[PDB]
């Protein structure tokens, strides 16, 4: 289970849907 | 941004979920 | 938050994408 | 299948998930 961000590649469990969606909504 | 899953580390672009479903229907 | 599968029209909230995912292992 | 938001009620195509995130990066 995993989710890396386009621009920056961070990491988020697969399962954290809602915390990956509000990494973009803050820039990076 | 990408889809990665940890049974085999195969990773997905993000707007090519379907995909990455397809391959989630079945073991691996 | 919400997801619905395509061929029966199931809920899911987002947060819960491992459910969602693991119904369309399953048939409907 | 289909993307739901409990914002404004818009859905979307599982495919088209980058659009949803479009949305979401701003408030409505
Ligand atoms: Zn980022
Ligand atoms: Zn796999
Ligand atoms: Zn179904
Ligand atoms: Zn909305």
């Amino acid at each position: 289970s995993l989710l890396t961000c386009g621009q920056c590649q961070m990491n988020f469990p697969l399962g954290d849907i809602l915390i990956f969606i509000e990494h973009k909504r803050k820039q990076c």
